[PDB]
């Protein structure tokens, strides 16, 4: 089946789910408004992305690059599904991993010369304006990878977007601020499996 | 009304967004309830069940065949609670096929004095569970409760509602997650709607 | 053929305190014998062996209740995972039997059991199934005991070959208890007396 | 007080042919040493131990990259499962650091963020224990409320300076192991089991 896709499209008027339908951390009981993307649905979509990734990139050594901090959950789960494929199939390919954090200035990570001649998969939590990815791609290409692709859990529909589109997309979401599944608000809500929308009292509670 | 409400106009998801068995590729129309969503809802139901029933030995009764997946997953989440909490209760299990006649379980004297949890895939008219409940009460359980993954909004309902509900769904035929169409589609993780060519292929 | 993961007669098992155990069985178990996760790892490999050997024709998976139900559910979950992530897939239907089967005729029948001890139950079961004209019959058993009481029957797929010891857990019961336990374990003296029939 | 699951010096591990293994590592591994699922079962219990000791106050969970990233993700998943199914839970924030040779810390938030917090350092393996002593000495300059260390693996080795972590998955022989994000020259991180490398594998992937 097809490997390029705009992702699961979540509409502008998506109501999400009452928190009382799900198991939610107690300490965030009053801080969230709605569950927006259930953890399980993220897992289902990520399973299919892993297959799409192996189809496009499985022909040569893959370097999977995790963009910290918010990419870490998507990265771990995506790679677990890729590993499941590679131990149950006829063919497989080695995969190495690295981690970078952005200040854009690139923090941590291996020497980027280790990307040379490899199939590089950049893994991100969200594309909003896309400026971060564009600057990051422009960097990585200078090391002459055999290919560079971007997997992003979330892509926002926003008038501030520039036209950048990643190669693999989990969900295309409206222009709302979401948290959970490692996406934070002032470092909070990373310890939440679902993607959710913050309540005004949660926004006020954890404001810097 | 107390479960996850899926509306009549729910469009579901394109098959191409998910991992789908090849042999059902032409036979399904849409994914209706993704497997992971069933899991998330089932996690919360497990907790609801322990809260109401965990005071006394539980006998969990799986209604075959369609009940088997929900049953195994619900009980896994209940086990996960019980091995990570301060207190828990023994649970024993039995399996039946469907006085209403009950095929293949233990003597129903095993229910006497127990907290009995009946586990179904779906409630539609509600007659099956009404009839099964009428029989079960005669064995004097301590309590009897029903958990159903799905409940249909149907005008043919006799007004029976279960105690625990995963999803309230439209009056549409669904398959997947052990729900079949002529024994097919049980080997599918998601709840889905069958395509026209799918109906024709597997028609009995 | 694979004989399964061989568990030695002297296998010490694991201290219960190193694992998550349901509180209601804390005094009733002696040791963890096969951790639940190891069961999953082995079952994942068996699912692949099953699909390589049987995946050419429609499969009917037949669960032997009650004890086979956890192994059955997990094994079929791993086979479904294979079937939705490969080019090669085959329809599977399911049925249950407790110790009509028109569900079996002309299909590749996979019988799923918790444990083979003497093998007499399985030989009797196999004799019945053959009468429904299946295309193929194979048997997957989570556990096979090493025992001189055996009549020589060996399943096609085996998870673990274990000593002649009474085990519980992962749907293996003692007077219907311990089915609600993820690990395979050995029962304590307290447990044997408490749940004795 | 638990020394962890003790894996003895003579334990033979498991035939590779009994598990699902990526084919690109088929000749490169000798035996499966600790099956992925056993790691999961042990990690579940650790998460409960951690919540019992640390759950009274906001936890900052510190991942020591790269090798600790799998243990870290899984351990936090089990802690999240406790927190969404209990009445009692506490927030957790996270941070990631890399250590580079003594050692300096790379990446990370300002260590001031650790002041007054319950700090949980998550590591893949303790061998001599010098790395953890170093990281602890740094962390302790910022006066955390408490600091604890969870390590998946601890080696039995004469070279130990005597440091013992607070939570331990497995106590293993002095053998070089790979898998579950532990590497040999960056390979084998993409393997779910912990395994011992073959002589072939050592020669194939040698720097
Ligand atoms: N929790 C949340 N975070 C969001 C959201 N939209 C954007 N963002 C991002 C906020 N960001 C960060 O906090 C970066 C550091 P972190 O990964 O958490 O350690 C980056 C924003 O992501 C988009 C890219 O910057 P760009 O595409 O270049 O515009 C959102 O709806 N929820
Ligand atoms: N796959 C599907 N099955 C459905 C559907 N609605 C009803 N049913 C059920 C058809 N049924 C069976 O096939 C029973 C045997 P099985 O569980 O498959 O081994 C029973 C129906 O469930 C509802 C009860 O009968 P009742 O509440 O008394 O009306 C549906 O939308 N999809
Ligand atoms: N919990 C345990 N059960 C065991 C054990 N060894 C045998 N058995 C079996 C006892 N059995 C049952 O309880 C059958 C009913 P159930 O599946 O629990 O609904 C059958 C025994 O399995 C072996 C076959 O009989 P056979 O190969 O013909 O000798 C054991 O070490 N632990
Ligand atoms: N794959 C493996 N790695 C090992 C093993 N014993 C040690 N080590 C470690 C080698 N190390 C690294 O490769 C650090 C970089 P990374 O986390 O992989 O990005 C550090 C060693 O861990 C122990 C500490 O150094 P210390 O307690 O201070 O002696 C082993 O049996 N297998
Ligand atoms: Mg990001
Ligand atoms: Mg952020
Ligand atoms: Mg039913
Ligand atoms: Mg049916
Ligand atoms: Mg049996
Ligand atoms: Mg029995
Ligand atoms: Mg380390
Ligand atoms: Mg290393």
């Amino acid at each position: 089946m097809a490997t390029r896709s705009p992702g699961v499209v979540i509409s502008d008027d998506e109501p999400g789910y009452d928190l009382d339908l799900f198991a939610i951390p107690n300490h965030y009981a009053e801080d969230l408004e709605r569950v927006f993307i259930p953890h399980g649905l993220i897992m289902d979509r990520t399973e299919r992305l892993a297959r799409d990734v192996m189809k496009e990139m499985g022909g040569h050594h893959i370097v999977a690059l995790c963009v910290l901090k918010g990419g870490y959950k998507f990265f771990a789960d995506l790679l677990d599904y890729i590993k499941a494929l590679n131990r149950n199939s006829d063919r497989s390919i080695p995969m190495t991993v690295d981690f970078i954090r952005l200040k854009i200035k690139v923090i941590g990570g291996d020497d980027l010369s280790t990307l040379t001649g490899k199939n590089v998969l950049i893994v991100e939590d969200i594309i909003d304006t896309g400026k971060t990815m564009q600057t990051l791609l422009s960097l990585v290409r200078q090391y002459n990878p055999k290919m560079v692709k971007v997997a992003s859990l979330l892509v926002k529909r926003t008038p501030r977007s520039v036209g950048y589109k990643p190669d693999f997309v989990g969900f295309e979401i409206p222009d709302k601020f979401v948290v959970g599944y490692a996406l934070d608000y002032n470092e909070y809500f990373r310890d939440l499996n679902h993607v959710a929308v913050i309540s005004e009292t949660g926004k006020a509670k954890y404001k810097a």
